[PDB]
């Protein structure tokens, strides 16, 4: 009757407890994934039955407020969330996706669809801040959870809601997609720090779709043409093959193979 749920709280969160959480998220996402090749491929959108389409992530904090994010298993991205008796959805791209989300949170009294989508370019505009200037960490995540809840009571304004999406998406969706970004978050939790992400994280996020295409279209592991990434100091380098990214990227959106 309900999609699978993973739980996480920032209250007393540790390196261990955040590691368990991301591992469970990856586990639910890859139930239907293709794991025969070097890197797991998320289920194909086309033909996926509706009862396999979503998973739910339920978050709480020291103030013991709770919100629940809905994640698409085909791309591990947040499509919307529930707070109290209300559900809120990013604007869908097409009719099929609009129909799919009517199967989420079917028991809330109030359903709203934002005019905007959930991509970073738009969310950065609404927040008034680039990812480069939005701190990540347990502290920021705790604050993001309260902000998401209080949107349903009129206590949160849309720019702060946008910045809270940016924090949640990166610390959950992107940390599940990339072992590399999980480690970046793990270091922040370990030393009790909050800091904005460096250029390597942002460029990895911006490249996930392109890397999924290059990997699944590769021939004997070799890319048909290079993809350019950044080190943490902003310097640039090229990747040419699948293998060097096996420790870096954990999940891929389905791509056709010629
Ligand atoms: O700051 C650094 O030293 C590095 C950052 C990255 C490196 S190295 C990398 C090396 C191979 C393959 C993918 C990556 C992703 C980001
Ligand atoms: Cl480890
Ligand atoms: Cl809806
Ligand atoms: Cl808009």
């Amino acid at each position: 009757k309900q999609y699978p749920i993973i739980n996480f709280t920032t209250a007393g969160a540790t390196v261990q407890s955040y590691t368990n959480f991301i591992r469970a998220v990856r586990g639910r996402l890859t139930t239907g994934a293709d794991v025969r090749h070097e890197i797991p491929v998320l289920p194909n959108r086309v033909g996926l039955p509706i009862n396999q389409r979503f998973i739910l992530v339920e978050l709480s904090n020291h103030a013991e407020l709770s919100v629940t994010l809905a994640l698409d298993v085909t791309n591990a991205y947040v499509v919307g969330y529930r707070a109290g008796n209300s559900a809120y959805f990013f604007h869908p791209d097409n009719q099929e996706d609009a129909e799919a989300i009517t199967h989420l949170f079917t028991d809330v009294q109030n359903r709203y669809t934002f005019a905007f989508g959930g991509n970073y370019d738009r969310l950065e505009q609404l927040a008034g801040n680039l990812r480069e200037n939005i701190e990540l960490g347990n502290g920021p995540l705790e604050e993001a959870i309260s902000a998401l809840y209080y949107y349903s009571t009129g206590g949160t304004q849309l720019p702060t809601l946008a910045r809270s999406f940016i924090i949640c998406i990166q610390m959950i969706s992107e940390a599940a997609r990339f072992q590399y970004i999980e480690g970046e978050m793990r270091t922040r939790i370990r030393y009790n720090r909050r800091s904005a992400p460096d250029p390597s994280v942002i460029t990895l996020e911006n490249s996930w779709g392109r890397l999924s295409t290059a990997i699944q279209e590769s021939n004997q592991g070799a890319f048909a043409s290079p993809i350019q990434l950044q080190r943490r100091n902003g310097s640039k380098f090229s990747v040419y093959d699948v293998s060097i990214l096996i420790p870096i990227i954990a999940l891929m959106v389905y791509r056709c193979a010629p």
